[PDB]
């Protein structure tokens, strides 16, 4: 086994503008996202690859969840705005939690709250406690931890729900995460009407992200001009491409090479003028 987080990031606006939702809330697993949630539609939606995934997640369940934790989150946002007694002006609070695992074993827990993007408050598990940062996050302190329950559940939150919930979603995520999709290529050249001619070598189509790709000139790793990359959460793939700059009185051949960890050995393409 390897590595594998599972992360939620909620964004709440204390007054929002027109056409963007006061409340988001999104997750990601390792380098994808697979959830989304806004105060608009308030409802739990899968993403990407995870929409074809079934049983993983009643989301018209977890949309109650949601519809739930974004109250406790804006109410959170109105104490702040309240305390600093500025509810005219446009404030922002961020939060973000999750864990991680590795060889099957919990390696990583955070939960940390940002506002107007400095640090608000943060729970340490260890103490277990929630260290305020910022002077009204004292209060958001206190109530916080009113009843003795409360940071044993924030505890149990990130050392057992959520490395739970990370288990279970592994065991629906395996055609996907651990997917090792090979790449494709395409090398296509394009002409200007006054430039030189320029070569572009690209990579699509392929999982995971991390690729190799770069032209030679005659066996020498020619320099490239442009560089690119990109990743589409809807397929789950990732696509890396390269350009050079050729010389107009030239006849050496230009070859493509990608490497990538689903590929047994490189591959070539050269371009046939
Ligand atoms: C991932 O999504 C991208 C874009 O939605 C797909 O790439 C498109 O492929 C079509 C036909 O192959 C092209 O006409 C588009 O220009 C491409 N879009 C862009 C901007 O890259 C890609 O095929 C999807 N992955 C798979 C394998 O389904
Ligand atoms: C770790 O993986 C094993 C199977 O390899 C599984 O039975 C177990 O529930 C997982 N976590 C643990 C040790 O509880």
């Amino acid at each position: 086994d390897g590595r594998y987080s599972l992360t939620y990031i909620y964004t709440g606006l204390s007054k929002h503008v027109e056409d963007v939702p006061a409340f988001q809330a999104l997750g990601s697993l390792n380098d994808l996202q697979f959830f989304r949630y806004n105060s608009k539609d308030r409802k739990s939606q899968p993403m990407g690859l995870w929409r074809q995934v079934e049983g993983m997640e009643d989301w018209k369940q977890d949309s109650q969840l949601q519809k739930a934790r974004e109250d406790i989150f804006m109410e959170t946002l109105k104490d702040i705005v309240e305390y600093y007694k500025d509810s005219t002006g446009s404030h922002v609070l961020q939060g973000r939690f999750g864990c991680e695992i590795e060889n099957n074993r919990s390696s990583g827990a955070f939960w940390k709250y940002y506002y107007d993007g400095k640090d608000y408050i943060e729970f340490n598990k260890e103490i277990p406690a929630w260290v305020p940062f910022d002077p009204a996050a004292q209060i958001t302190k206190q109530k916080w931890e009113a009843e003795p329950v409360y940071v044993q559940r924030a505890k149990a939150y990130l050392e057992e729900e959520c490395p739970a919930t990370l288990r279970k979603y592994l065991k629906y995520s395996k055609n996907i995460l651990d997917r090792q999709d090979p790449p494709s290529v395409v090398v296509t050249s394009h002409q200007a009407p006054g430039e030189k001619k320029k070569l572009k070598c690209l990579a699509y189509d392929f999982y995971p992200g991390k690729i190799d790709v770069h032209w030679t000139r005659a066996g020498e790793v020619q320099e490239p001009e442009l560089r690119g990359d990109v990743l589409h959460n809807g397929n789950g793939t990732y696509q890396s491409w390269v350009v050079v700059a050729v010389p107009p009185q030239d006849t050496a051949p230009y070859s493509c090479h990608v490497q990538h960890s689903s590929l047994a050995q490189p591959l070539v393409v050269p371009w046939e003028a």
